[PDB]
């Protein structure tokens, strides 16, 4: 196609706040493209080395009452939440996996009509409360685009309403990337999935509204060909022919505990890879 190898290196982890305060917090955030195949792939080999305090996944496509029994090889992320659609069938789905038991663990976003995909689970900490989301395609053809825009406005006054409460943390495959530099060929997605202008707007009402900062992109403002997606096909990652798809959003009040905001580039186990937060909490 048009275009060849655009090199991105992570920059070294910092973690330190800008107040010179350690990290308190690690968390891992990766859409697996199925937990059994991910598993399959060494996912939670890389998982242990990473040693996040929570780690958040997507596209489980697993039924909660069929988790691998891998996962019990975990010793240090023991406590587990899945949700999966509530048809009980092998899409979609997503998981938390945290350390420490959160305060209280919620599944969904209140709004029944977007509520029976096991997309969304809320794990409320002291002091903040953690989100993980598995945002709705809008599918081949932009055939779910119309849901999708319903989708995004739920998720949106949702969102807003927790964060008034405490300090958010929202992390997960939110199936846009936001800006041109979010994606290696901006010109040729304006019509597909991820790109849209309607996917591209709403993710920008997202950031006001609630409001929330794009972690990644408050830190690293002008990087370019930093993506956390590449498509299986046409040796697309091999190309770094991506989009970064993958975020953790943050309530303005935590930017101060903003240590770093990482993209695993060299993790292999999903068409997605890692990325990881590091708080000083
Ligand atoms: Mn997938």
């Amino acid at each position: 196609a048009s275009e060849g190898p655009a090199l991105y290196e992570d920059p070294p982890d910092q973690k330190t706040s800008p107040s010179g305060k350690p990290a308190t917090l690690k968390i891992c955030s990766w859409n697996v493209d199925g937990l059994r195949a991910w598993i399959k792939k060494k996912g939670l080999d890389w998982v242990k080395e990473e040693a996040p305090d929570i780690l958040c996944l997507q596209e489980t496509k697993c039924s909660e009452n069929k988790l691998p029994a891998e996962l019990q090889e975990l010793p240090g992320l023991s406590h587990q939440y899945w949700s999966a659609p509530s048809d009980k069938e092998g899409y979609s789905g997503v998981g938390l996996l945290s350390r420490q038991a959160p305060l209280k663990v919620s599944y969904g976003i209140g709004d029944e009509e977007h509520d029976q995909e096991g997309r969304v689970i809320v794990a409320e900490f002291d002091s903040f409360v953690l989100v993980t989301a598995y945002v709705p395609n809008a599918g081949r053809g932009l055939v779910r685009l119309e849901y999708r825009q319903r989708w995004d406005e739920a998720f949106r006054k949702f969102l807003k309403g927790l964060a008034s409460r405490k300090p958010l943390v929202l992390c997960g495959d939110l199936n846009v990337a936001h800006e041109e530099i979010d994606l290696r060929n901006p010109k040729g997605n304006k019509k597909n999935a991820g790109f849209t202008p309607q996917e591209r707007q709403g993710f920008g009402e997202l950031l006001q509204a609630v409001p929330l900062a794009d972690s990644f992109r408050h830190l690293y403002p002008n990087t370019p060909y930093a993506y956390t997606f590449w498509t299986y096909m046409m040796n697309a990652r091999s190309k770094n022919v991506g989009w970064r798809l993958d975020y953790f959003l943050l309530s303005h009040s935590l930017l101060p505990a903003l240590c770093d905001s990482k993209i695993r580039s060299k993790a292999l186990g999903s068409d997605h890879c890692p990325i990881t937060l590091y708080l000083a909490l």
